[PDB]
């Protein structure tokens, strides 16, 4: 564990963490994919092989010795607001169990859902709550990856008002 675990937020491409493992916002299918997912293709190709996992789950594949943690969110143009948080809370709950089964003291880990699969929609509030509910009881150093200078802001401010 951490000696003292925390939340952090950066405003740069995961591809380039500083953390012990890494968290993928997979496809379904194992496919290169966009955004978050075509970084973490480009750096570490190797952790696509079988891959594929359903929605609301998380697949371990290592690169080398580096973990890369694949975590399906739902693609909320096709759930309903209702399955679809169902779906996004669940991929988050494997997260803290894969990062809990490593031994890891650190993860990099996105947004899931808030990209390409957002529906269009701004959930910044509701994947990052269910991101603590999951992380909260691990002792892993958390450090959160984002792209935009507004998104890094909110983020802070949600980590610093649980001080
Ligand atoms: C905010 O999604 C766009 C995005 C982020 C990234 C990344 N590499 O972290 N690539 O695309
Ligand atoms: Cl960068
Ligand atoms: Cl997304
Ligand atoms: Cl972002």
């Amino acid at each position: 564990g951490a000696m003292a675990p925390s939340y952090r937020v950066k405003r740069m491409d995961i591809a380039k963490n500083d953390e012990e493992c890494v968290v993928n916002a997979a496809n379904p299918r194992g496919l290169p994919g966009d955004g978050v997912c075509k970084a973490v293709y480009k750096k570490w190709p190797e952790s696509f092989k079988n891959s594929a996992t359903p929605v609301g789950t998380a697949k371990t594949v290592m690169c080398g010795t580096y973990p890369v943690i694949h975590a399906v969110g739902p693609n909320f143009s096709n759930y309903t607001e209702s399955e679809g948080d169902r779906e996004l809370a669940a991929a988050y709950r494997e997260v803290a169990k894969e990062v809990t089964r490593l031994g890891v003291n650190s993860v990099a880990i996105p947004l899931l859902s808030t990209g390409v699969y957002s529906g269009g929609k701004d959930r910044l509030t509701q994947s990052l709550n269910h991101l603590f509910t999951a992380m909260d009881s691990t002792d892993a150093d958390v450090v959160i990856y984002c792209r935009d200078k507004e998104w890094e802001k909110k983020i802070s401010e949600a980590i610093q008002m649980r001080t």
